[PDB]
């Protein structure tokens, strides 16, 4: 569906998306998010990371996505001690507070690089656990390199998934977001489904817990069809077909998944470029590389090839001179008034951002244009 111009046009960015990841890459594995946007510089999150890890695992760069599993098996040995604590709390009645909790942003060396109370998450814990998972499928990779590791999260979300957090945008910390509990899914799944996991003491729990999850989105997760952006809610968010593909929750062909899509493109889908949710004033509410990847892939997973090379050539019509992908761009703002105030305080938006390349290399690959 791609003549000459277009493939060497979308070759050379996947080429360049590869390049200027690894280039970005710490020395110590971690992945940047945005290693130009000041607000960013030096911390990592597991959410970008993951999905640029999948993005380089596709790609072929074993060594590369091998370096950042490293990192965050590492940094996650290292909470041992934390996790423990916050479930030996929890089992004395006291559960901790938002404070306590395992952090957000990561500083490359593995220390807190946020405040919990003002940005806890749970997604970015799941979405680890289903990168590493598929990985080590992919390449055929023994998973006791990363075990450790894999065994504080999973103990984590076993004993937290339920919770309320902020949403992957830091928004509405008293909500249940069907896109965390989505990534959550994922990666409970992931394991539980593991042949080289099988004898984890941990096996069967996440398999159902992952039934836990699925029977809370069944009941406060699904409005007319579609899901919804948080438990108890009727709006869409744009990362909502990510609870299809990668995360699971319902087949490509399900109904839930179809009307979901839809109900997407629809809401937030506009010319290509689809915004994150109708109230989004970030930057004035623009259209996210990410998430027209994200939706893509959904498409092309459901046999819409055409709907999914469409999303693919926007995505590369916002690269830039260089053929860095922004976070996101203003060709249509859902409120235009708000952006040049975080321009002024933030500065110009992120670019690169590594998850867009990420995300432009996982649906080049579904697509079979990796070269």
């Amino acid at each position: 569906g791609l003549d000459s111009h277009e493939l060497a046009r979308l070759h050379e960015l996947a080429r360049h998306s590869h390049a200027v990841i690894t280039r970005h890459q710490d020395a110590g594995g971690a992945y940047p998010a945005a290693p130009t946007f000041s607000a960013y510089r030096g911390y990592a999150w597991l959410r970008d990371g993951s999905f640029t890890a999948e993005g380089i695992s596709r790609y072929g760069d074993v060594a590369s996505a091998g370096r950042f599993h490293d990192w965050v098996d590492g940094v996650l040995r290292r909470r041992r001690g934390q996790v423990d604590d916050l479930l030996a709390a929890v089992d004395r009645g006291e559960v901790p507070s938002n404070e306590g909790m395992l952090p957000t942003r990561f500083t490359f060396d593995g220390n807190d690089g946020s405040d919990p109370w003002w940005d806890f998450q749970t997604d970015g814990y799941g979405m680890w656990l289903w990168s590493v998972v598929t990985h080590a499928a992919r390449h055929g990779l023994d998973l006791e390199r990363w075990r450790a590791g894999i065994d504080v999260a999973v103990d984590y979300l076993l004993a937290f998934w339920d919770r309320p957090c902020y949403d992957w945008w830091e928004e509405h910390v008293e909500h249940r977001h069907v896109s965390t509990l989505g990534a959550i899914h994922g990666g409970l799944v992931a394991v539980g489904t593991c042949a080289a996991l099988r004898s984890a003491p941990w096996s069967a729990a996440t398999l159902q817990v992952a039934a836990r999850i699925r029977s809370l989105v069944s009941a406060e997760g699904v409005v007319d069809g579609h899901l919804v952006k948080w438990l108890g809610s009727s709006a869409v968010d744009g990362s909502l077909p990510a609870c299809v593909v990668p995360f699971g929750l319902v087949p490509p062909d399900d109904d839930v998944a179809a009307m979901t899509r839809a109900a997407v493109a629809k809401d937030l889908d506009v010319d290509g470029g689809v915004h994150r949710f109708a109230a989004d004033v970030f930057y004035g509410g623009g259209q996210w590389i990410l998430l027209s990847a994200l939706l893509g892939w959904n498409l092309a997973a459901a046999g819409d090839t055409a709907g999914a090379l469409r999303h693919l050539r926007w995505i590369a019509d916002q690269a830039d001179a260089d053929g860095d992908l922004p976070a996101q761009v203003p060709h249509h703002l859902l409120h235009p008034g708000s952006r040049a105030e975080w321009v002024a305080r933030w500065g110009t938006v992120a670019t690169p951002l590594l998850w867009s390349h990420g995300m432009y290399l996982i649906l080049a690959d579904e697509l079979g244009l990796l070269p």
